[PDB]
């Protein structure tokens, strides 16, 4: 029955899917090490490590293909977007917004649809790539790559902005999880869009999205 | 009498204006931790320490708008104008020129012009990424700001040029003086070229650059 | 008899020469502090910090124009030549493929023509920087200087990678040789292409790479 995967195809990310990455960005970047007194004493350091953490994979990736950093911050009802969760998840009154969202089936949903932005992301630089570069099969699945995990790959320069320096912490030395897939991922839709993976995309991209979330949604259970 | 505001808009930095910001960012890049060390010992690093002091303005701000940060390099006319100066500044015999202009009146005019050059430096990015986006208003706070404090942000990576690594000692997590201004001029003139500021150009041009001025006047005043 | 410096600059260097500087940049790679337990637990992070050593040439210019960083990634059959050599260097059975090119005339040759590809490099930012900037005196140094020793030059943030941190250890600090070389060469062919230089080009470019490699071949021949 593939006519349900045409259906997910047509997923519009701009109004629902958006917010979801920018709030498991910013709820995981808050139960980092120390991350809450950054907040309370330097409001506008915490602010720009949790853009790193939404908007890293567009940063990163405008980095790679020589596109101005700041094209990320153009795009004003998207950076309004993640920036009214960041003042909710930190300063709402009483708490009462991260004492929501940190439930568990709330968690489990707003971590499950972060892992269906990773998809298109990964998608968006890989036909990107493809403007800048034809056939390009390395550039494809770095771009790709960079705007999938983008939070964890700038997070060495990331911590860096909140005070903290580990620089034995790189993330080539040991892959994390969200990484490491996005790395699986990024080379799967590169032989996808290069033809050379006997499946379509609209089917590869409903079956990538699916490990995905069925992992996280694992990981949290087994987590808590 | 505003017959007096508009031959102020009538100044040309380019001989006696930009030696200023040279200047001021050449001393006091002297007068920082063990900087004198760096000079004696190693001439090649002073230098660049002292550029990222005058053209991280410029330095930054190409790094953020995907331009060349070689293109601040190319105006030879101008880097020539601020390594003669980090030379004597430095390197004169009897160092004459340093006692010289560190005179309290003599630091203090030339300490007041630095500031007068941070004010088109605002409008220069602010119109300037005007050109890449038109009615962004994040962008031209960006870029403004990027050319107000360049030197200042680039601060933390400059001071690894020298040889110190404070991770501790970022720009968000405690706004200074030079900065938490040009956030303030950036936002300002922000609101003038997209005409959401109930003032002209001209006007508000000349009562920005007078408040900075009259502060660090009476900043080195009450210092010395 | 200048008959037999034509010849030379008919060399080309995409099947011979573009595998010495891989190899030598590799080799040198890995006889850093600790770059052996590296590539053992992780094989991701060692490659990337041998691709900042053959690469990163082309990687460092291309931040400096506003060129996109991926571009040298986009050659495969250039990032290709490289990796075989990481692989084979590190990873061959019994490890005889470092152990037959240590040897010290099997070095001396492989070093050699590194200094080799130093050259064409230095011409090639020189010619390159041209392109988007026409007689800029130093942007046409800075861009020949950045391909010839730009492994030297990202290296503090090379070693970052494999996990290093030496924030003392800066490049404009104290001059190595590999970089204050490329420098005075950045210098003596932006004199060449300017006409400031009273030599020919396929005379300079011959009597440049000579000087070079005599010093590293007396430089191994007294270190061993
Ligand atoms: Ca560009």
């Amino acid at each position: 029955l593939s006519e349900v995967s045409v259906q997910f195809s047509q997923l519009s990310m701009f109004p629902f899917f958006d917010m979801a990455h920018y709030l498991a960005s910013v709820m995981s970047a808050r139960e980092q090490a120390g991350a809450l007194d950054i907040a309370s004493h330097s409001p506008m350091a915490s602010w720009f490590s949790a853009m790193l953490h939404c908007f890293g994979g567009g940063i990163l990736s405008s980095i790679l293909l020589a596109e101005p950093p700041v094209g990320i911050l153009a795009n004003t009802t998207n950076i309004m977007l993640a920036s009214a969760i960041w003042y909710m998840v930190y300063y709402f009154p009483y708490d009462l917004f991260y004492n929501c969202f940190f439930f568990l089936p709330i968690r489990l949903i707003a971590a499950g649809m972060k892992e269906v932005t990773r998809t298109w992301k990964i998608l968006s630089g890989i036909t990107h790539a493809h403007s800048h570069y034809k056939d390009a099969w390395l550039v494809m699945i770095t771009i790709g790559w960079a705007r999938g995990a983008g939070g964890g790959l700038i997070s060495n320069f990331e911590q860096l902005v909140r005070g903290v320096w580990k620089p034995e912490s790189n993330e080539f030395l040991k892959m994390s999880y969200p990484v490491k897939v996005t790395l699986i991922g990024a080379v799967l839709f590169t032989l996808q869009h290069g033809h050379y993976l006997p499946i379509s995309r609209h089917n590869l991209m409903f079956i990538y999205t699916m490990f995905l979330v069925s992992i996280k949604v694992t990981m949290m259970l087994t987590h808590s």
